[PDB]
């Protein structure tokens, strides 16, 4: 799905700064991709930061934003009025 994955890179991203104060992280967190199920019910996160000064900062960063990842997923839904979004997992790029 090429073109719902370029929405959901474009939303998410937005949903990253929103839903998480991404000033906490110099507000430059950025996404780089996303990857999607064949069937829908999980994707992939790929995301680029500023806090990339420390290994360690990032590390905690992903953590935090898994432990969003239902507000995000929920929100996802919302902003594009979805049948089923996909359950979240996110990676350092």
């Amino acid at each position: 799905p090429q073109r719902v994955a370029q929405e959901m890179q474009k939303e998410i991203a937005l949903i990253l700064q929103r839903e998480i104060k991404d000033p906490r992280l110099g507000m430059m967190t950025t996404v780089s991709g996303v990857e999607m199920s064949r069937d829908l019910a999980y994707a992939k996160v790929y995301v680029t930061f500023l806090n990339d000064k420390d290994e360690d900062a990032v590390k905690a960063g992903i953590k935090a934003l898994q432990e969003a990842s239902g507000f995000i997923r929920s929100l996802l839904g919302k902003a594009m009025r979805l049948r089923i979004v996909p359950e979240l997992t996110f990676f350092y790029d």
